[PDB]
DNA sequence: TAGAACAGGGTGTTCT
DNA sequence: AAGAACACCCTGTTCT
């Protein structure tokens, strides 16, 4: 009951390999299967917090990936 | 000139005083008539264009004001 | 944990 | 022009 590793909201467990909130869990699944090519409108370093995480899915997705989120994580 | 001065998409006319596209017309009306408590996740200079204008309402609204958008542009002869 | 599904919000086009 | 309104999409929650 701590804090999302992606946005620093309240984490609701470990999803796809990483301690993340529920909003980040579902955002990640959607980004991976939708195959979206997001583009940042700043510098590829946007603030991803509870308030701003929706602004830049490019940087949010990148953070997910860099925290090591992965769909075949449980299979491991 | 026929490009939107807020996002560079194709402008459809002069709205609220400024050459803009229909999306920036209604975005601006919505932002002025309501709350626009928006937060930039970058450094307040996000690139606002057709493909990214959705990412940052803080910056898209600053750009509208900066271009001179105002609701009473019409009644302002 | 993982996913469907719903419900709310923002967007951008049509307005036979 | 200006504005209503509709469909679409994205997000985040509740439920399984
Ligand atoms: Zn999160
Ligand atoms: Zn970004
Ligand atoms: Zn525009
Ligand atoms: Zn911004």
């Amino acid at each position: 009951s701590h804090m999302c590793l992606v946005c620093s909201d309240e984490a609701s467990g470990c999803h796809y390999g990483v301690l993340t909130c529920g909003s980040c869990k579902v955002f990640f699944k959607r980004a991976v299967e939708g195959q979206h090519n997001y583009l940042c409108a700043g510098r590829n370093d946007c603030i991803i917090d509870k308030i701003r995480r929706k602004n830049c899915p490019a940087c949010r997705y990148r953070k997910c990936l860099q925290a090591g989120m992965n769909l075949e994580a449980r299979k491991t």
